[PDB]
């Protein structure tokens, strides 16, 4: 029976290690560079803003990032803001009846300005505390619904991924060598029809993750594009191909709805004829697209092979002899 | 005694491996997304700049980043810069007595413009070489002390961290489900009183790292916020909690004081009525806050358990039999 | 012979493990922070743009990044763009003979505006479809050659790298303590003469990677600066030194030339006296410099040493006894 036992061990070393686990290969991780470009135009003709055009230079903030990009889907605008004194937005906290309620220097965390201790009139019927800030102050109580830039559902995104394995002298990109300019000009990614077109539609990205673009566009969120490289360098180089998957990354609270979506504030600065600073305040809601790249390569190397061989041999002998010892003890 | 030896080995496999090392669990790394928001307003009434307001759109450059943010604490401003010809800032190098000293095209690395080979008068008493640049040139010899935006010590920062373990289908955020909006509106992190409030005060961040905010605010630096997730997925999901620690990341030289702090330059561009380009040059000193997230999860899996079991068995037999061989040789 | 065999095993444990592999050391990975600064000025006197000055605030977009930076080398400018109606750039697709060819709402992915269904005259001889966009539309058919900002070859880049090993309480930077301000003011990196000056010239960076800066500057690309830390903490702290290498990261297609270089679009916004929005559209070509830091440290620890010792002992006995068993079977 010893011979039988030793054989099973031989099976383990040959089938599970060298074949199943490819113990004959050396492994390495990937170094990746990602660049993105978005195309699409949105047109709005609201009464307050008039006729507006939104192109790539308008809704992508900033122009370029690393492994990420942000696309604006909803917006609140405050134009003609100047440094001075103004009343606050009326609420349960800022409403005052006299100067006694207001305290000078009450610069809280949520106050967009520094209170001057004076109770001034926001309009004819309400009176609020006066602050020193950019005036008039922003009113963000009514987020637009549906999204202001809901046409972003039909925008397209090109992902250019350059991967490099420093150990094996192997580099390539996700734009395959058999892709032409004519094909790249009019291709949209699909898992079945165009699995290697590197151009994705944003609405399709959100839908493939199991969500709805129009629901997510009102307040924003985080979407994760996962690129996977599983290349065996013993094969041809044309068989090292990427795989794409999508997942929503921001966790949503439905019991309390604490801190939903994703937004930030930025401004565009101007000057008048007199030289005074002026600005437009922009509260931007939108979706951030993170590109996550995983990849490992394998190439045949003699060292790992030999190491495993020795281990298997040792293992076999030890086991067989262990079995022999146990058999005599049982006898 | 063989029985005794085999027993000790049994102890090793049961106590150190399965229990202490949790060999019965499969492990995975974390995928994290970090978003930040800063609140706070600073007011200055200097003579040169007049009355100014600094809000989040003014001192955070750029509006949003990935795993990082920059807050301005000190500033030098050069307003009304136009492209043309101007003298350099007087020093030991730019001061000239005649056009012979100046050489045309002497565009060095530290020259903010290209020298035209002419010696012009900086003012009535000093004469410096003429350059072609944005004029007038910046004078950064006197860094303001104390910091211009020293009120940034009292600003607050919200950190939103979304973590995902791809292997186990587990995702959550650092804003716990038992945190409400009322609590989040007025909470400040403290290791003892509020260990899970995700809002930190910048001065407290710098102080908890063993430093002083006012000293660091004059020239800037790098501060590292470390988030640690140590979650055992066999337990309840509410026990996967983050831990926060802080450390200053920029190494300071005190023997020579070579390249201290952290600063960069950026500009705001304007136009006049005639269409000529005009700009304000801004040299910004401040602190960069890097968010570093570490996390590993563990969940029970049968494979690792069995593997360890086999190893322990093998080990035991081999050892016991090794001891038996050694005993006979000693005899 | 048993004694001989056991001896060879002793050699393995002593020479390959403890000495060659340093099994007596505990290992750790690095946490790195990278900051960059670029110096250099370019002057152009083209007929369309007039006299222009390009300083660090003009060609670095954005002002600061994380582990990366972008330097502009070529540019196409479209000034005085306003929202309205204008014809498209003539080509094989936009040229129309009547309003029947144009379809209203034909907002494609490659259309910079939304077609209004009208065929208007681009100039006296050609007629193209009308779109609603920022007008006039950009004409990017003729990329300037040689590069507009080809003087960027002589710009210099300072890399400040702060590394930290959390396990061993060891931190330092790539600006060595024996580097002075006088040396840092006028040093350029060279592998033989100045191997530790942290200031690199961009043209030299591209040349050391095996390429030409002027060829790469017309359309741009990605360049990778690799920093390597190989520190043995048992030695003196002054011997933990960085090593620099360079590699081009963007893969180029020469058979089809699909998606070459690297570029993006951004705008500068202005207002007129009447309050209408106006902008300058900028298509920027340039090189992105990615800083990649690898580092592992080793310090003596008793645990790893003991573990290896035990393994070696076990190994020796098992092997020697395995050989003894095999010998009797052969007999
Ligand atoms: C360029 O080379 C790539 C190879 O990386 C070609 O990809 C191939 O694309 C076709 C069409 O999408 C795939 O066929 C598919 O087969 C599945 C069944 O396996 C079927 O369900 C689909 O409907 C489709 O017929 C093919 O699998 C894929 N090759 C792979 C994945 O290795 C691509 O077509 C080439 N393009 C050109 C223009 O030559
Ligand atoms: C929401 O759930 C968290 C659980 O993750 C609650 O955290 C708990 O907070 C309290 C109060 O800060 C901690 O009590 C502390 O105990 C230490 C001694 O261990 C003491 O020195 C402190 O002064 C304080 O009393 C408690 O340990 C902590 N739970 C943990 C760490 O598991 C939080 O209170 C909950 N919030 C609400 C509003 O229910
Ligand atoms: C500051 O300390 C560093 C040590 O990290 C000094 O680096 C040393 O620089 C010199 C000059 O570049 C190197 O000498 C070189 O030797 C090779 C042969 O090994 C030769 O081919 C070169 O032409 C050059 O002579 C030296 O190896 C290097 N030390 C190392 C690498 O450990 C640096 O010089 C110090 N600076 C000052 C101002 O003291
Ligand atoms: N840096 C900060 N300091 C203190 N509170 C903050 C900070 N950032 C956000 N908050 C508060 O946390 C809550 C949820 O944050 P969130 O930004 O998602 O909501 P929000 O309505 O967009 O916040 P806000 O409009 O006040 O900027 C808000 O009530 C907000 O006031
Ligand atoms: N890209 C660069 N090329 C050459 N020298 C540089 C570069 N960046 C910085 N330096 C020099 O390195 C030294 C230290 O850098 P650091 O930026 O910290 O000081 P600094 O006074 O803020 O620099 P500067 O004001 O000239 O921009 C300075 O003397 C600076 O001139
Ligand atoms: N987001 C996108 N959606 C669709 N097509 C795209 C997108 N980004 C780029 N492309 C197309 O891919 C091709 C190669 O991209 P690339 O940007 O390198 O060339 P380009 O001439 O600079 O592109 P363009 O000038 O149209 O912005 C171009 O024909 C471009 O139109
Ligand atoms: C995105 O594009 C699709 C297709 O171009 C739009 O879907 C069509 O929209 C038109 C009106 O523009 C409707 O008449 C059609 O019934 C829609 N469906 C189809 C199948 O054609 C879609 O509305 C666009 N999304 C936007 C603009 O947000
Ligand atoms: C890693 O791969 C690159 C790409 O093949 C090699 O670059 C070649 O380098 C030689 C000598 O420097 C040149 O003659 C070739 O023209 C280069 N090829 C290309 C495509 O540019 C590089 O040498 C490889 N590295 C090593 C260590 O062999
Ligand atoms: C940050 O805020 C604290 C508390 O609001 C300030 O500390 C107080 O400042 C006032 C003046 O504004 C003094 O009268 C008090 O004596 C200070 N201490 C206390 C305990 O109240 C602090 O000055 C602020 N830091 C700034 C503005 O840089
Ligand atoms: C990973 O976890 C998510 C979250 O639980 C799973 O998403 C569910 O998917 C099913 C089918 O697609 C839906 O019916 C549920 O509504 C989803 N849940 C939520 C909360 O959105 C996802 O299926 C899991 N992945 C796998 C492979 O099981
Ligand atoms: C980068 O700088 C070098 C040296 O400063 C320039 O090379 C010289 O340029 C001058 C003209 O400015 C020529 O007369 C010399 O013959 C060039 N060579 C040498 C060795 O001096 C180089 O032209 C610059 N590159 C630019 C401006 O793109
Ligand atoms: C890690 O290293 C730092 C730097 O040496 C240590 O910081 C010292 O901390 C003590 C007590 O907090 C201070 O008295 C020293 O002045 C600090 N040194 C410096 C240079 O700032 C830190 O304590 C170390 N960490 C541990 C756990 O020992
Ligand atoms: C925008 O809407 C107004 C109101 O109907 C209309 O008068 C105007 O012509 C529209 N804009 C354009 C560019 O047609
Ligand atoms: C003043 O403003 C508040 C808040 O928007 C509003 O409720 C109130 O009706 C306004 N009063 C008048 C007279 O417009
Ligand atoms: C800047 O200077 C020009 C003249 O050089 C002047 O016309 C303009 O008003 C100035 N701008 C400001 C903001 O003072
Ligand atoms: C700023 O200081 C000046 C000088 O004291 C003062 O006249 C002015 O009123 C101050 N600004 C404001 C908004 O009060
Ligand atoms: C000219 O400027 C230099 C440098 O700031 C200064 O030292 C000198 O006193 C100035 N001369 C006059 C007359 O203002
Ligand atoms: C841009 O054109 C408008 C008229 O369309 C003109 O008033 C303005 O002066 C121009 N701007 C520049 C910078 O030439
Ligand atoms: C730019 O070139 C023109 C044309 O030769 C010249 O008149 C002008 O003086 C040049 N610019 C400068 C600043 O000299
Ligand atoms: C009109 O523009 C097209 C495209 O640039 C050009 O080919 C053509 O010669 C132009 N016609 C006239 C009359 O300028
Ligand atoms: C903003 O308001 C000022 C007066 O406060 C006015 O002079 C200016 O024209 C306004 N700007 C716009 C764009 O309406
Ligand atoms: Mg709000
Ligand atoms: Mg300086
Ligand atoms: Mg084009």
């Amino acid at each position: 029976m010893n011979r039988a036992v030793q054989l099973l061990i031989l099976a383990y070393v040959i089938g599970w290690v060298f074949v199943w686990e490819k113990g004959y290969q050396e492994t390495d991780s990937v170094v990746s560079s990602v660049t993105t470009k978005v195309k699409g135009v949105a047109v709005t003709n609201t009464s307050k803003l008039g006729f507006r055009i939104w192109d790539v230079a308008d809704y992508v903030i900033p122009a370029q990032e690393e492994n990420s990009l942000f696309v604006m889907t909803n917006v609140i605008l405050t134009m003609n803001q100047t440094q001075g004194l103004c009343p606050e937005i009326p609420d349960a906290t800022t409403v005052c009846k006299s100067d006694a309620s207001c305290t000078a220097g009450s610069a809280g965390t949520h106050s967009n300005g520094v209170s001057t201790g004076r109770c001034v009139a926001f309009n004819g019927s309400v009176k609020t505390c006066e602050v020193a800030a950019w005036c008039p102050v922003e009113d963000d109580t009514h987020v637009p619904q549906p999204a202001f830039l809901k046409a972003a559902e039909n925008f397209t995104l090109l992902v250019k991924n350059n991967i490099w394995y420093p150990k094996f002298n192997f580099s390539k990109r996700n734009i395959l060598p058999n892709i032409t300019t004519t094909y790249l000009k009019s291709c949209i990614y699909d898992a079945k029809t165009d699995p290697f077109c590197p151009i994705f539609r944003l609405g399709k990205i959100v839908e493939n993750a199991g969500h709805s673009f129009q629901d997510m566009a009102v307040e924003g969120g985080i979407m994760g594009i996962q690129v996977n490289w599983d290349c065996n360098l013993d094969r041809a180089a044309s068989l090292c191909l990427p795989r794409y998957s999508f997942r929503r990354l921001d966790t949503r609270d439905v019991e309390h709805n604490v801190s939903p979506g994703y937004n930030f504030r930025f401004a565009k600065y101007y000057r008048d004829l007199a030289g005074n600073e002026q600005r437009t305040l922009i509260k931007a809601y939108g979706i951030r697209f993170d590109i996550i790249v995983f990849g490992k390569a394998g190439k045949f190397d003699i060292i790992p092979t030999m190491i495993n061989i020795g281990s298997g041999l040792a293992l076999l002998g030890m086991a067989t002899v262990l079995c022999d010892i146990i058999v005599l003890y049982c006898m």
